[PDB]
DNA sequence: ACCGGAAGT
DNA sequence: ACTTCCGGT
DNA sequence: ACCGGAAGTG
DNA sequence: ACTTCCGGT
């Protein structure tokens, strides 16, 4: 499982909406409890020392892959990119 | 490779523009020469008797998964859906 | 061309 | 995760 | 918080 | 494709 795959898994389950949920506008999501999310992702890839400062780095790595952008001004809020280039790197991550 | 991945791959190479290309209207794409795409897709799956009548069926299958929609009235034209529901189906196809 | 149910891999 | 068939629109 | 350039990763 | 570290604004 990749990071975005795991995030979608949490975003799709309504019982996680108290620490992570879709905003409603397009493909935009917010990390209500950023450390709660980082902890679960730490359990996933078995990285017990995983924090939000390290998880946000990978989200910033998605900027170069062009599959994510930072919603400026809104804290803990990111979004997926609606472009063919985004869907390309999505299907094939080199 | 899944069908939606195979299409994007062809859609990225500009030397395929005579039988498949994006339109510019967001995530909208057109299969200019359907049977040519079905031939190349039939090769991928080692099913040589593949045609557009069966490829388009899997495209209509993608409707229920929510990752695709038909641009009505526009012949050979489909599009990708930019919504959380679709993004969930790409991360978890079953 | 496009649709969508049903049976199959 | 599509493939195969197909009658209706 | 958010950024991102560098080195290490099984 | 991240993880770790951290000195940037």
């Amino acid at each position: 499982l990749q990071l975005w795959q795991f995030l979608v898994a949490l975003l799709d389950d309504p019982t996680n909406a108290h620490f992570i949920a879709w905003t409603g506008r397009g493909m935009e999501f917010k990390l209500i409890e950023p450390e709660e999310v980082a902890r679960l992702w730490g359990i996933q890839k078995n990285r017990p020392a995983m924090n939000y400062d390290k998880l946000s780095r990978s989200l910033r790595y998605y900027y170069e892959k062009g599959i994510m952008q930072k919603v400026a001004g809104e804290r803990y809020v990111y979004k997926f990119v609606c472009e063919p280039d985004a869907l390309f790197s999505m299907a094939f991550p080199d």
